[PDB]
């Protein structure tokens, strides 16, 4: 039922938050950024549905900042939803293989470009993407942008609880959670799907978190 809201965060890197209706959960928040790279936009996740997407989407054109891509951080709706729409538009989609397989394999439409192994650049030297390991579900990545010090951990990054477990890999995610702190540690920002921006700290919270919960 809220808007979808789009606030800046640093030079050139916005947050946006979309909500949903979620069964034994209520209303859900769900953070994404958008990326100014010379005056185009790169979206980091779409909103939950095409509506979301396409009022993101205009804010940006409107302000003449052309749409450049979207780059999905896990299968989930709350990071895909927008993907058909962005491909009627010929804006390209980037998820990884193994993303486009679980979206194909959960009847969704696939982003237009895939990526593999551990390290991919949206953008060199300003959209990096980096696969921890399996955490949240087996596909989940995380978007740095090394210019601002600023990691998107996506659904991955559980400050307070681990949310939905539906697809969660609970024996591995310490193991990611312990890989994603040594790797970004010098993070100025962190922004969680879920929970609102914090620093280098959400890190460490994500590990307790999984040590936590892989405890029961
Ligand atoms: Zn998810
Ligand atoms: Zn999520």
């Amino acid at each position: 039922l809220p808007d979808l809201k789009i606030e800046k965060l640093d030079e050139g890197v916005y947050v946006h938050t979309s909500f949903e209706e979620v069964n034994g959960w209520g209303v859900v928040p769900k953070h994404g950024l958008v990326v100014l790279v010379n005056a185009e936009a790169y979206l980091i996740d779409t909103p939950f549905t095409a509506k979301d997407t396409e009022k993101l989407v205009t804010w940006f054109v409107e302000r003449g900042y052309k749409i450049k891509g979207s780059i999905s951080s896990h299968f989930h709706s709350d990071s895909t939803g927008g993907i058909e729409w962005l491909n009627s538009r010929s804006i390209p989609t980037y998820a990884s293989e193994l993303t486009n397989e679980l979206l194909k394999k959960d009847g969704k439409v696939q982003a237009t470009n895939s990526f593999s192994g551990v390290n991919y650049w949206l953008v060199k030297n300003k959209i990096e993407v980096f696969y921890p390991g399996p955490g949240h579900t087996p596909d989940n990545v995380v978007v740095w942008l090394p210019e601002r010090k600023i990691l998107f951990g996506g659904c991955f990054i559980k400050p307070y609880g681990l949310g939905n477990l539906g697809d969660a890999n609970i024996e591995a995610w310490p193991k990611s959670a312990k890989l994603l702190k040594s790797k970004y540690g010098k993070a100025k920002l962190v922004v969680p799907s879920h929970s609102e921006v914090g620093d280098a700290s959400l890190l460490k919270l994500t590990l307790e978190q999984a040590v936590k919960g892989l405890n029961e």
